[PDB]
């Protein structure tokens, strides 16, 4: 299965589909030790796919493009999701995605 | 509708979804303006969103970001898929991406 249409599970995790969260440029970053051992099995999974865009979104939204170089070619993308500031669930929400953003740094 | 969650199609295009085509930041630049009238509608649609991440993929591939400002908050992402050179219709895929990315340049 293509790595982009992966679904991250106990059974085969974030770590196992997607690689070691760090920080280097295309290397992912989000998630704690939970979301990283569970994937979609975290029991606030619905939390976070709320903002993962569909497919007509991510080629609508996105900036994109497309990168030959030596490891093949590459389709690479960059966006923003505004969030709803005005949501009474809005500071919940912000700190579930701070929670999970460079979560890495703080363990092994 | 969240717009993270729209479908775009001919009822309901690119444009109307996700806002014109441009240069700037918070701009999309991807998609001609046969993808951009008729989104998922569009025939060769399905070979462009199987290179669209999943929710799993989304958090899992992505250099994710959280912009808290006094005028609005935005998830921001950025990433790169790497493209199969073993499928069949790789060069295919190469010169449908290269017709919408940033198409809207020749636009009559
Ligand atoms: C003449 C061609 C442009 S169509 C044919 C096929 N490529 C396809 O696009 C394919 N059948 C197809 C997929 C999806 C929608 C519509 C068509 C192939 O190979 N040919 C090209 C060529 O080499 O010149």
């Amino acid at each position: 299965k293509p790595r982009q249409k992966r679904t991250a599970t106990k059974a085969y995790n974030v770590t196992q589909a997607f690689g070691r969260r760090g920080p280097e440029q295309t290397q992912g970053n989000f998630g704690d030790q939970e979301l990283i051992r569970q994937g979609t099995d975290y029991k606030h999974w619905p939390q976070i796919a709320q903002f993962a865009p569909s497919a007509s979104a991510f080629f609508g939204m996105s900036r994109i493009g497309m990168e030959v170089t030596p490891s093949g070619t590459w389709l690479t993308y960059t966006g923003a999701i505004k969030l709803d500031d005005k949501d009474p669930n809005f500071k919940d929400q912000v700190i579930l995605l701070n929670k999970h953003i460079d979560a890495y740094k703080t363990f092994p």
